């Protein structure tokens, strides 16, 4: 039982208080205060749902090295993560009942952030065979995908929407045509060449979220159920227009961006940094500003961190060897709500919007509102500036593209139905 005293509320409804929330038995008993043993100052701050996450790799089982849920649900809680979706590229990939129910156990043994499993689309996302969806999702798959890796083969994906649609589980993708992409390492264009690296076009994105949707309306032909596509970090303005469109006529898509497309262009690699190394490749200003526009028309439903965890050596190769990837689980809030919210005037209940109810609606799930009587997974966010600091990650992946960044909107304490699993209140 907590008491959060002067304290703003802020959920996709819209801002209120200041207010004294009463939260005890795992829920939220009143917004009109009450009393309590442990009271907390909320003043200058604010109080939101728990933030879900629907794209963060765990690197459990197999590369434990790198992450693990141990390491990965503590950085989803400090970073105000109540519930994180894991992806199924593992060592090997996730894509059997017993591999789902055994990341499950684990997750609610450990009891910080809610995992919500997501399986691959196909074997050993080896993109051949289907896999049983049926079993997948009785085990507590909450979406397909294959991501990591890309889906050339349209029929399967086809098939793909068709398994899933009558099972509720919406089918994510990474999508690049392989072909067009090559083996690019950044963006292609003017930049990609006066440094002479191998160029990975953003059209190849296009191309291929182009392909899935016309894909997408063979199965809402073929399916009895209505099919659902989601398209994995969008880093691109066409990309974006084409989903706009999408949406505009009527298709079941959804979207996600990713903080790194959200801040961060192309031209970080003038260094040849591996830290900017990322898949799909950081973008011009002109797809972020888009991306930024996406956020709030509505084309993109969620902000997802793609979390790519590796260790600080293998980073430290040179960029043509060095893995592609960016972790972000604890910084990603205080990121966007400090380049998006405080610097561009974006608003607050449209961001927090985009890390709650966007993010559930994706999954099928139904929103958590800060009302009395709502189940108390909830996360104060503090104004206090403080920078990027790696060492005192609980992410194993010590580096950051954003370190030393000085930002504002730190979560500072987060609750899981009730319970305190990171305090920091300072
Ligand atoms: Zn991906
Ligand atoms: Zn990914």
């Amino acid at each position: 039982m907590i008491l959060i005293r002067n304290v703003r509320l802020v959920d996709a409804r819209g801002e209120r208080g200041p207010a004294d929330v009463l939260i005890g038995e795992g829920r939220i008993l009143s917004l009109e205060g009450g009393e309590a043993k442990q009271v907390v100052d909320g003043t200058g701050c604010f109080l939101a749902p728990g933030f879900l996450d629907l794209h963060a790799h765990l690197r459990e089982p197999g590369e434990e090295v790198k992450e693990d849920l141990f390491s990965g649900l503590l950085a989803a809680v400090r970073g105000g993560y109540t519930d994180l979706v894991s992806m199924p590229n593992t060592k090997p990939p996730v894509d059997t009942p017993e591999a789902v129910r055994a990341l499950k156990e684990k997750a609610k043994a450990l009891g910080l952030a809610r995992l919500h499993p997501a399986a691959a689309l196909t074997e050993k996302q080896e993109g051949k065979t289907l896999t049983p969806a049926g079993l997948l999702r009785e085990a507590g798959a909450v979406l397909l995908t294959d991501d990591g890796r890309t889906n050339e083969d349209a029929g399967v994906l086809a098939a793909g929407l068709l398994m899933a649609a009558p099972l509720g589980l919406p089918v994510a993708v990474h999508a690049e045509d392989a072909g067009l992409r090559r083996n690019g390492v950044m963006n292609d264009g003017p930049l990609a060449d006066l440094l002479g690296l191998p160029g990975n076009p953003p059209e190849a994105e296009a191309a291929r979220i182009a392909r899935d949707l016309e894909v997408l309306r063979y199965a809402l032909r073929r399916s009895p159920a209505t099919p659902r596509l989601h398209v994995q970090h969008l880093s691109t303005k066409r990309g974006l227009e084409l989903v706009r469109e999408a949406k505009r006529a009527g298709l079941p898509v959804t979207a996600e961006a990713t903080p790194h497309h959200l801040t961060l262009t192309e031209e970080a690699l003038r260094t040849f940094d591996p830290l900017f190394k990322v898949a799909p490749p950081l973008r011009g200003e002109e797809d972020r500003e888009a991306l930024l526009e996406g956020l709030l028309d509505g084309t993109l439903d969620a902000i997802a961190t793609d979390h790519a965890p590796h260790t600080l050596a293998e980073k430290e190769k040179d960029l043509l060897r060095a893995p592609f990837g960016i972790p972000s689980l604890e910084v990603a809030f205080p990121l966007l709500y400090t380049e998006l919210h405080l610097k561009r005037g974006f608003p607050l209940q449209r961001l927090v919007e985009l890390f709650t109810d966007g993010p559930r609606r994706v999954l099928g799930l139904p929103p958590l509102h800060l009302e009395e009587g709502a189940e108390a997974s909830l996360v104060l966010l503090s104004p206090k500036e403080r920078p990027v600091d790696p060492s005192a990650f609980a992410s194993k992946a010590r580096y950051s593209p954003w370190a030393g960044w000085v930002l504002g909107g730190w979560p500072v304490l987060t609750l899981v139905a009730g319970r305190i699993v990171h305090e920091a209140l300072k």
